[PDB]
């Protein structure tokens, strides 16, 4: 259903750009906004934007799916894609990344640099511009504004947790626990990537109940934790030509799922190898950490976690999906299960 | 009236921090938010926050100024101070600044660096948290959310214009015109610093009329243009112990009011001196540009502009203040007239 809707969803980007780039004095700034939008909102899997589109089709009665209603749905999907673009442009600066989605990071582009900070905020500003342009007269207008605002705050608190546990130049092996990992990942990824697209479609379909949103959240935050674990696995063991980005977690002293599991299985001698080689820019030290991971059979430990966690998410769908069609959660789950990009 | 209300307004910051820093898992992130708030929202003149407080007192009938009403007013004032903090933390990174408000820029602090990007977004997130906590049940709640969102977009478009006209490593003397200057300054400063605090107080007082907001805007955008001109003058000719920040406009190849006037009065020989020495990090080249400014009597040209512009703003107050008390605009105008900090 995602694979089918992909070309239809991407075809609507042209309109999104047209409406956002429509006063001659700000001409150069609006021209730069188009360049920012084209570079940073295109090239990913569009899982978040498509989740809004697919979930709205499954939650709204077909006779109530008019052309204006469907336009609002993929506009809101594109708003989640812009939120993604905002966080990625800033995250690549802060993680000193090289590539994103098969091309050099926007801030690494000659002539951009730290101007990417303001470009990132512009991407965030376009969300509320589109919500005003297409959803201002709708009963769920305020619920969507607050949902996009709260999802941004939650991600930013998660990003604070990610950066505080990963100080440059300091050994922070003590703080790389399972409890700390779950808290980072819940806030930095699980809310905006999984709860936000489904919650937006739910509000657009008139499902605004506290209990329904709490039940959907129980499934989606677990799906999010699992998705970040896959992302951490891919940082080191994924193919950069497929993933589109070069890994930096070891160099960046990140509280990765991999380092958390390494610490749980490592011998005192192996702990010292990790202490001496983690969180440093040296290629030989990064190679040493990877060798330790492969030695502790961490790629196979990931295969077993992925199996066990997927069954747990399936048990959560069975418990908390009702009254929503289970396909809403199953579609996204199958889209991310056994991920390689 | 500003001078009197200053200590009262600053005394409320403790509550603002308490309510924003009130889940044990996010403890370290919330602790970092307090550090960000204390470092970056304190030390300025509080002109924007005080404008909300003073204007709300002058627009609302005293019998309608209850304790809850007054708390909402200085909370909204503090929301404008957080918007200021957000833009300043990011602007200092992008302008490669050293000091702000008498202390080293937050990003220049050891252990902060580019993590300041996420800290800046957290400051922006706190605005909407405070609006939800204190104004969610009020009739002007949505008008304030949209006003803070539109004022952020306008500033960001202004910041895009500021950065596009100031490329590092390129001579952009051709684009340093009066028409381009007016457009940068209108968007980057005039909207959020002058229109936003008065417009917020107007909405809180129930004055939501399009015509009234347009009349107030005509005065306040001119006041804003004037305020940025003073800021550009102070960048080079102000005392860093008084202003609290070290100037970077010449080094940063900025389209400053000073360089616009220099180009309008310079001889072809003087134009070449400017071409060869502007927009470069070399101390001897910056000293050369300053010498040219002093040679063209630019400090005296600023004294005359400040006089003529203040009379024009006074003519605009006389024309467009009604039905609002002129003291609303006069208070802010006298607070910024002959500025040195
Ligand atoms: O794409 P990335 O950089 O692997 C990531 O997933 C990006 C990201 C940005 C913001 C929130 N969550 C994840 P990260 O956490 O840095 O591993
Ligand atoms: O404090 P600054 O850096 O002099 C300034 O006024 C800061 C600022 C930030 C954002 C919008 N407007 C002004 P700038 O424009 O860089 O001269
Ligand atoms: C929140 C995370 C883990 C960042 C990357 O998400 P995606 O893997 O969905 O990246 P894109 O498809 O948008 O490129
Ligand atoms: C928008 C501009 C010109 C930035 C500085 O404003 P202020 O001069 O008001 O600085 P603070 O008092 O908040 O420190
Ligand atoms: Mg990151
Ligand atoms: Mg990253
Ligand atoms: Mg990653
Ligand atoms: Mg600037
Ligand atoms: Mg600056
Ligand atoms: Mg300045």
């Amino acid at each position: 259903v995602y694979a089918q809707e992909k070309q239809d969803f991407v075809q609507h980007f042209s309109q999104i750009v047209r409406v956002l780039t429509e006063h001659p004095e700000i001409g150069d700034a609006i021209a730069r906004l188009k360049e920012v939008l084209e570079y940073n909102a295109i090239g990913g899997k569009y899982n978040r934007g498509l989740t809004v589109v697919v979930a709205f089709r499954e939650l709204v009665e077909p006779r109530k799916q008019d052309a204006d209603s469907l336009q609002r749905a993929w506009t809101v999907g594109w708003c989640v894609e812009l939120l993604q673009a905002f966080f990625l442009v800033a995250d690549d600066i802060m993680d000193s990344s090289l590539t994103r989605r098969g091309q050099i990071c926007w801030y690494q582009k000659p002539g951009v640099g730290l101007d990417a900070i303001n470009d990132a905020n512009l991407l965030e500003a376009c969300i509320y511009r589109l919500l005003k342009l297409y959803c201002r007269e709708q009963p769920y207008y305020l619920n969507l504004i607050e949902l996009f605002l709260q999802s941004s705050y939650q991600t930013e608190i998660g990003q604070t947790l990610d950066l505080l546990t990963a100080p440059q130049g300091n050994v922070d092996l003590v703080r790389f626990t399972e409890k700390r990992y779950k808290s980072i990942v819940k806030y930095k990824t699980a809310f905006f990537s999984f709860y936000l697209p489904i919650a937006a479609a739910m509000y657009m379909a008139g499902i605004d109940g506290e209990k329904e949103h709490a039940n959907a959240k129980k499934i989606l935050l677990e799906m999010g934790e699992f998705f970040q674990i896959q992302d951490d696995y891919l940082d080191l063991f994924g193919d950069p030509s497929v993933t589109g980005k070069i890994g930096t977690d070891i160099q960046d002293n990140k509280c990765s799922w991999l380092v958390v599991q390494c610490l749980q299985r490592a011998t005192p001698e192996q702990y010292q190898i990790l202490k001496e080689n983690y969180g440093q820019k040296e290629a030989e030290k990064v190679a040493r950490v990877k060798a330790l991971y492969e030695e502790l059979d961490l790629p196979a430990v990931f295969l077993q976690y992925e199996e066990d966690s997927y069954s747990h998410i399936m048990a959560l769908i069975e418990q908390y999906a009702a009254p929503l069609p289970p396909a809403v959660f199953l579609g996204l789950a199958r889209k991310i299960y056994k991920r390689r990009k």
